């Protein structure tokens, strides 16, 4: 139910648009870079990154955490640099991982005996430790160990007040998993509650979210309008608007001022998947499914319009021309032609649609593995990450595209990822109810395990898989920039982030208004 419609958004009008904060921003930045130099020992500085990042500031910051972290790594191998604090281990591990330093497992080998495992009581040790484990590798036995350790701490906490908050939230969603900017509010608010502030990261916090908020309404006032003109949510009563719910995704894969036409060419392109997976999984028949999946295929507006069903014509005509207009846009940027491969792209989200409608028509329940197979196209992460690079690159390296188009691991990982994530926000009812079969119903057919170890299960398979994609992001050699992996990795990160605040099984909050359009007071 769309309450937050064009009308809506056209008529917002933040003041922090304005050019008198957009120069508070900058001599608060100047005064955080002074700050900082003055931050020397170790542990502070390692502190100091940790508050950035949460606070949605990093990216203003790289040059100074790259500095920190460089000297730290210089300096880690020291001889009695290994102070024996689990908490300052678990955060070094963390950071250092999470930039692509190699540290060893066997930095935690002396907080665990060989007999009794991992011994600890301390809450901010283990909560940090828990944390650092999702920087796990496949294999590393400490690291895995730690997980089971930590998570079983956690879990028996939750059976002071702020203590226990931050083991749940822990356990639902750690560090690794979630995109930046989505945390910011919630953690804006503790580092104010703290005694050793620094008042002027604070308000730099403040500020840069809400500037972020009206940046972020004003392009939905642009995207909002050509949606509208496109009248699909009119002809198909069917097609509803999903486009703040598109934004949403669109600005958890990519954040930053300057991604602005990507996050309007992954918010259409959400969009229009929503009403073509309406058509495919809903109301279409076979027969049309495969003339549009054939439409899609030749791109070719003549053939389309002779051949398609009415009510697909305006469906496939604009997705048609948007991807054209996609593709003169970046041939008119950067001289470089992407028709083939964007096209490439959102033909195999079509057809993996279809193969999962000839599953439906013939009953079919596949076995997991093959279910998945083919899931990690349909969920559209190999779609999503081909938008992203293609609308987020300048220049658009072309080994670069020829690797994500060489159906790499990476992207593999990810999107299994992504589907298995998704199928997780089925609810029992339907689990019940029992007609379409994803990721759930095929582990319970294919093992005989109820519902809710199904379910347990499937998200242990979730963090291996990320121990896969943790190796891929820390391979110096692939044709993938770090910035082109964080757009993979943020996607998989905001599908853990709506399993939580969505419409489905994991969930009156609507963070999406709280994200986009409730400020920051002051």
């Amino acid at each position: 139910p769309s309450i937050w419609d064009h009308d809506f958004l056209q008529s917002l009008n933040s003041n922090y648009t304005d050019e008198t904060y957009k120069r508070r921003a900058e001599e608060l930045k100047g005064k955080v870079k002074t700050a900082i130099k003055d931050v020397t020992e170790p542990l502070d500085q390692l502190e100091l990154i940790d508050n950035l990042q949460r606070l949605g500031l990093a990216y203003h910051f790289e040059p100074e955490i790259r500095n920190i972290l460089r000297n730290i790594h210089n300096h880690n191998k020291d001889y009695n640099w290994r102070k024996e604090n689990l908490y300052a281990t678990s955060l070094e591990f963390r950071l250092l991982r999470q930039h692509g330093y190699p540290v060893s497992q066997e930095v935690f080998s002396g907080f665990k005996d060989d007999k009794v495992g991992f011994i600890c009581d301390d809450f901010k040790g283990i909560l940090s430790l828990h944390e650092a484990s999702y920087y796990s590798l496949e294999g590393e036995s400490i690291m895995e160990e730690a997980w089971q350790f930590t998570s079983k701490h956690l879990k028996e906490m939750m059976i002071d007040v702020f203590v226990a908050e931050q083991a749940k939230r822990a356990l639902e969603l750690p560090l690794h998993w979630k995109a930046p900017m989505l945390e910011a509010r919630w953690f804006i608010h503790v580092y104010e509650k703290r005694e050793d502030k620094n008042h002027l990261l604070l308000e730099l916090a403040k500020l840069e979210f809400n500037t972020l908020q009206a940046i972020y309404q004003e392009e939905l006032k642009d995207i909002s309008g050509w949606w509208k003109d496109t009248g699909l949510g009119e002809k198909l009563s069917f097609a509803r608007n999903r486009l703040v719910a598109s934004f949403l995704w669109s600005m958890g894969i990519a954040f930053e001022p300057q991604f602005a036409y990507c996050r309007r060419v992954l918010t259409i392109s959400i969009a229009l998947i929503t009403v073509i997976d309406d058509i495919y999984d809903v109301y279409g028949t076979l027969d049309e499914l495969e003339i549009f999946t054939d439409a899609v295929a030749r791109w070719d507006i003549n053939y389309a319009l002779k051949h398609l069903p009415g009510y697909m014509k305006m469906c496939f005509l604009a997705l048609y021309n948007f991807v054209n207009e996609f593709a003169y846009y970046v041939l008119k940027q950067q001289d470089f032609d992407m028709l083939l491969s964007i096209k490439h792209a959102w033909l195999g989200l079509i057809q993996a649609y279809l193969v999962e409608a000839k599953w439906y028509h013939s009953k079919y329940t596949p076995k997991l593995e093959e279910y998945l197979e083919n899931g990690l196209v349909s969920i559209t992460g190999p779609l999503i990450i081909t938008i992203s690079y293609l609308s987020g690159t300048n220049p658009i390296i072309k080994k670069e595209l020829e690797f994500l188009e060489s159906n790499p691991d990476i992207v593999h990982w990810s999107s299994k990822i992504f589907r298995l994530q998704d199928d997780l926000g089925t609810s029992s009812d339907e689990i019940q109810r029992g007609d379409v079969p994803k990721s759930i119903q095929c582990y319970m057919h294919e093992t005989g395990a109820s519902e809710e170890v199904a379910r347990e299960h499937i998200k242990d398979m979730m963090r291996q898989m990320w121990k896969k994609v943790n190796a891929y992001t820390a391979d110096k050699d692939s044709p993938l920039t770090r910035t082109t992996a964080e757009f993979l990795l943020n996607l998989v990160r905001m599908s853990h982030f709506m399993y939580l605040h969505g419409d489905g099984h994991g969930v009156t909050i609507d963070v999406g208004f709280t994200l986009l359009f409730q400020p920051i007071p002051l």
